[PDB]
């Protein structure tokens, strides 16, 4: 996260840190428990992801320093990634994990609700994008989960700033027209959070973008209440 601050225990409990564990442990993206053995996340993550044996889970973590080797993790039963995708600026970034066993949800670690039916209109104007990322294009996964604050673009104004690209219903864009606040490399596949009569809703997962808090270069987001439909027939 660019332009962020750093989080507390149990302020962002439906955040995960997903990692690999090949060819060495380390942070591959964030995710969002959305059940009890459900995790979303970004389907670019699983680039060169051989299979789900190497993926480990982790909740409730603040500090990517409290994990250690008897840290506990879920195993990941399945990784489901939308039949569609290709690449993560032509969208479907989207993918589900079903994990070995059943979350026991805790202060540290909550679901979060999608978008609900019949809030298709809801302007939503209090969202937050969190993650370990780097704090610029060239540093490091950081240590402490880091949250900022971010406004909702329209598709029109997101289209303008990237007409290279396709930009769809299905994606969300967010940022400041001067920059500065954005996610960048190892965000991706987390949360962008949106508090709506006082219920948090995950509205987009973190997705792709040109640079990390450029001017007039938005983060784009997996626009999750057009996947709705999707993420209920695969979890039931
Ligand atoms: O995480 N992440 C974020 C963005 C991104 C950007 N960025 C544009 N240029 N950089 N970021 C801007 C806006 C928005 Cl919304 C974004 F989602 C793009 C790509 C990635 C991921 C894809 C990898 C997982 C397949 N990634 C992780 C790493 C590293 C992990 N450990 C050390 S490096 C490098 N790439």
């Amino acid at each position: 996260i660019v332009g962020g601050t750093a989080s507390v225990r149990g302020e962002w409990p439906w955040q995960v840190t997903l990692h690999t564990t090949s060819p060495t442990q380390r942070h591959l993206c964030g995710g969002s428990i959305i059940g009890n053995q459900w995790i979303l996340t970004a389907a670019h993550c699983f680039y060169g992801v051989e299979s789900p044996k190497i993926l480990r889970v982790y909740s409730g973590i603040l500090n990517q320093s409290e994990i250690k080797e008897d840290t506990s993790f879920f195993g990941v039963q399945e990784i489901i990634i939308h039949d569609q995708y290709k690449m993560a600026e032509s969208g479907y970034d989207i993918a589900l994990l079903k994990l070995e066993t059943t979350v026991n949800y805790t202060d540290s670690q909550r679901p979060i609700s999608l978008p609900s039916k019949g809030d298709r209109n809801v302007i939503y104007t209090d969202c937050w994008v969190t993650g370990w990322g780097y704090r610029k294009l060239r540093d490091k996964i950081q240590n402490t989960l880091q949250k900022a604050k971010i406004p909702l673009v329209t598709n029109e104004e997101c289209q303008k700033r990237y007409r290279g690209h396709k930009i769809t219903h299905k994606m969300i864009c967010a940022g400041y027209r001067e920059g500065g606040k954005d996610a960048c490399k190892g965000d991706s596949g987390g949360p962008l959070s949106c508090k709506h009569n006082e219920v948090w809703h995950l509205v987009g997962i973190t997705s792709w973008g040109e640079g990390c808090a450029q001017r007039e270069r938005p983060g784009v987001y997996t626009n999750v209440v057009e996947y709705v439909d999707w993420i209920l027939e695969k979890t039931q």
